[PDB]
């Protein structure tokens, strides 16, 4: 919390404006402390790039929990849901979807990192081994499939923004679309 | 009359809107663009009445770049619409590659509530074998007037996603090439 919740929430601000290249001096002046403090709570760049990433996670996570519905098991209904909660997350905190954006697809998230990231929501993690088609799981392309998630969702929040009255049209449209892109047949 | 001093600064002008329109989104200022492109706001306007009319000037200066660069590659032998299609995303990831500000720039115009019906059929009508693809391929929702927009759209997102994957790992940029049209078939067309 205090100091640290205001270098991370700093840091949320400078990722979604200038990218994961964002430097520590801007994040430390934002938050109202010298870089020297920065340096404190996160030993290096990387280190803020993961913690921040878990912070995000958890942020958007909490969100889904409260509502999920745990008695739905079909992988297509369950993923709907996580779908939509992503929407409403992201037209609630545009900066920290653009953040999340620029983590998730980012080399620099270790495996300790995506563990702990797909625990949080132990259900959502099941759903993707079984639903997600294998390529975006590979250590090789899950942050690819991610990144596409990503950019659909954004997509649709875009769309459901500029027009209240027709979100629900486009959320449900991008949903489909996510869904025949990402899964098995 | 004395020897004008300049040429027209039209090509100025739009070479100016698109980098700004790429780096700051549509909502790049007509007073920012003119100054990029060393007039007065009131010369800018002189070529368009309005930032609409800059708009649509500026969608169909980006596509009729995009469609040339498409249709000399073209291969007019492959009836296969899958494979055709496949060589229109790899068209464009190769344009958007080599001019990421254009794409960047057409992608805020593409989806922009100020393009109109018409700015829309001419640039469909600068690639007629393009035109006709979607018109039997994309699913029928991405082809209707109310979310023709929204198709382009997610299209034009898988393409940035597949270009910033292709561009920062170079290395398997065949993959996510070929990963990211899988992807955009199974999202936007018909089987």
């Amino acid at each position: 919390e205090d100091k640290k919740q205001a270098l991370l929430e700093a840091a949320t601000q400078a990722i979604a404006q200038s990218g994961i290249a964002a430097s520590t001096a801007v994040i430390a002046r934002n938050a109202g402390v010298a870089e020297g403090t920065l340096f404190r709570y996160f030993a290096t760049k990387d280190e803020l790039i993961n913690t921040l990433y878990l912070h995000l996670k958890q942020d958007l996570c909490q969100s889904m929990i409260m509502e999920l519905d745990r008695s739905i098991t079909d992988a297509k209904m369950m993923t709907r849901f996580i779908w939509n909660s992503y929407i409403s997350w992201g037209l609630n905190h545009p900066a920290r979807h653009r953040a999340i954006r620029q983590l998730a697809v980012s080399e620099k998230l270790t495996k300790e990192t995506e563990q702990r990231a797909d625990d949080m929501f132990p259900e959502l993690r099941d759903l993707c081994h079984r639903s997600v088609l294998m390529v975006f799981m590979s250590d090789e392309y899950r942050a690819f499939g991610d990144g596409l998630f990503l950019a659909l969702a954004e997509t649709t929040m875009d769309f459901a923004a500029r027009d209240p009255a027709r979100a629900g049209e486009y959320i449900a449209l991008g949903f489909e679309a996510m869904w025949r892109a990402l899964t098995r047949e």
